[PDB]
């Protein structure tokens, strides 16, 4: 695959996180990329050319498997991952804007030495005192906040489309009635056991990462009550 | 084939019969047997090989064949010309019974020559006067009528069951649905053009046919009135 740079910025990003992200991260490395890229991608390898219906008439195996498959699950997995990978990015965004901020005050105070009154402030508004130690307050958390709501709208919305479209098992035959398909015919899937049993260990997966999530904002919610 | 007995035997009867008579044998031999055997059989040669359904289940074919065609049309109206013809044998073998006695009779006039008398009435009784003469009265009327009344009623039974099971057409496209079709397929005929309109034709036959027996038995009934 191509996953080397999202694999590269995910590593610079965990550098500085709670410990529900590292987890999630963890497992969003372990069990959606590795495990997808390794084994599970190979599956779908002859979903097309096994594809076979019960009839002579030309053209009607294209037009059922149209039909059946609007769009394969590989791929759906794929958009999910890239799209519930944003905003981390954005928090990246944001930490580094507090970093270019925190090396100017610093360079500006190197200079300096009611000034240093508000070079303080301004050092402990944006939780920059020890010069490597940023802590979250104001509008780093605000913004980890609005990061994880969008990873668990997102999550939540691509479930529920799946849901939808598919459902959570494949039948050995699948009923065809589309044109140019004379009445209707019948038409038999490829290893239908196996994407059923990832279908579901996929489901499993992302309903642990909710669960993570829900965790992590609630603790963070109280680590903020704390203060 | 092997209608020379069947025509023999009718080139026997033809000789003491009606006008009617000898006209619905005529149109019997020409239309009935005569076509039916030169043109007629030939269309139905290939109505086996060409019929061909749009599917590639094994053994649907033959299954909605014999769906289609429960009998064929060339061997129903084999039949209804063997079943249209029996009647006439009966009257030709009363007329022969009829000239038995008729040579027995004479035999004993001739051995003779009041017994005059009972041999005169006898003779006149069964229309034999004039040795190759035989006239209808009493019991071969009898038998002529009742020839023809079941010959109609014959003829109109095999009408109504075409009629009930085929109609008096061959659509193009036939609708099959049995086991082990699945669901619906669609299958195709052989010469539906020929068949239709060689089926009317035998049909007008049939009709004409009918009337010309009818105007029969009203012309012999007028004839016994006569009397
Ligand atoms: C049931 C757990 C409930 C809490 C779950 C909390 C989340 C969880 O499960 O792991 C993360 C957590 C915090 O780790 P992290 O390094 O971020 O934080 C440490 C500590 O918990 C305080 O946050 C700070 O020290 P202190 O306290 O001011 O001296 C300082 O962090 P910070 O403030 O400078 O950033 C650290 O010493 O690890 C723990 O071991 C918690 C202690 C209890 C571990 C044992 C379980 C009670
Ligand atoms: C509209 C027709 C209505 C009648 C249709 C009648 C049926 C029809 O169309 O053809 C058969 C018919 C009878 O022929 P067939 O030879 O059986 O009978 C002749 C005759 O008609 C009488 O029956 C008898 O003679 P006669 O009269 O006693 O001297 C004698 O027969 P039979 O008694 O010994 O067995 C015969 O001379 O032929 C005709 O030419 C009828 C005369 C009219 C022909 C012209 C048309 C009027």
């Amino acid at each position: 695959g191509d996953w080397s740079a999202l694999g590269k910025l995910l590593d610079k990003v965990q550098a500085y996180s709670t410990a529900g992200g590292k987890v999630w991260l963890s497992v969003l490395f372990i069990f959606r990329i590795l495990l997808l890229g390794t084994a599970v991608e190979s599956a779908w390898g002859d979903e097309q050319s096994a594809f076979r219906c019960n009839t002579q008439q030309p053209g009607c195996e294209n037009v059922c498997y149209d039909k059946s498959f609007p769009i394969s699950h590989v791929r759906f997995w794929v958009l999910q991952i890239i799209f519930v990978s944003v905003p981390t990015l954005l928090y990246l965004a944001h930490v580094f804007y507090v970093m270019r901020k925190e090396e100017k005050l610093n360079k500006k105070e190197e200079e300096l030495k009611m000034h240093l009154k508000q070079i303080e402030i301004k050092k402990f508004k944006y939780g920059i005192e020890e010069h490597g130690k940023v802590k979250m307050r104001g509008g780093l958390l605000r913004t980890y906040i609005i990061s994880i709501l969008f990873k668990s709208i997102f999550e939540v919305a691509f479930l529920l489309i799946q849901w939808y479209i598919y459902g959570f098992s494949l039948s050995a035959v699948y009923t065809c009635k589309r044109d140019p398909c004379p009445h209707q015919v019948d038409c038999f899937l490829s290893r239908p056991t196996e994407k059923t049993i990832f279908i579901i260990f996929m489901l499993v997966v992302s309903l642990v990462s909710l669960a993570l999530n829900i965790i992590e904002l609630f603790y963070v919610f109280f680590k903020g009550v704390k203060d």
